[PDB]
């Protein structure tokens, strides 16, 4: 009798990574206050942000004659970087995944991963494990590619609200994908295309 082995570790990490992570609850996930705990990190240097906050006013008045014609809303769509936005984007996919995320088993396989809180010795090889199931099962370009990625989401999507304890590890899970993929499937397509 005899027999053990396993390890493997490394390659990965961005700058946009960690965006999708933090990115992903600022769409959805978790809540604010959530972002900012799991979206809290410091990086190899010393991160830090900033944006500018918004704010709104109501009204209300009494005294007022017969005279007005008119209770249309305003409406005006205007944001900067998109690739930002899909990091966002990402945790808004969760959500919607919930929707049908099983088509075969695939949250499935993620999700068997995504218990203990350290599996396969490595609270995070466990996910990128699922990338592998997930895409093992709906392998692909941005069919699979985009499938895994929506593993990623699922863990915090449940784990958001399943591992209320493993909320770090939640976001790490969100960008390990990502992470241990080409973050943005699209980034990578924008390379392939194009001169």
């Amino acid at each position: 009798m005899d027999s053990e082995v396993s390890n493997g570790s490394g390659l990965g990490a961005k700058h946009i990574t960690d965006l999708l992570v933090f990115g992903f609850l600022q769409s959805s996930g978790c809540t604010r206050q959530e972002l900012e705990v799991l979206g809290r990190e410091l990086p190899v240097q010393a991160y830090w942000e900033a944006d500018l906050e918004d704010e709104l006013q109501t009204d209300g008045s009494q005294a007022s004659r017969s005279f007005n014609q008119g209770r249309i809303e305003p409406d005006s769509e205007s944001q900067e970087e998109i690739i930002h936005n899909i990091a966002r984007h990402l945790a808004q996919i969760g959500d919607e995944m919930d929707h049908n995320i099983q088509p075969t088993l695939v949250r499935q396989l993620a999700a068997q991963f995504m218990n203990g809180s350290l599996s396969e010795e490595d609270k995070r090889n466990c996910l990128a494990k699922a990338l592998d199931e997930v895409k093992t099962a709906f392998p692909r370009d941005m069919e699979n590619d985009k499938a895994m990625l929506i593993m990623t989401m699922l863990l915090a999507k449940k784990v958001a609200s399943h591992a209320p304890s493993l909320l770090r590890d939640v976001f790490h899970t969100t960008v390990n994908f990502i992470n241990q993929n080409l973050f943005s499937y699209v980034r990578n397509l924008v390379r392939n295309e194009m001169d």
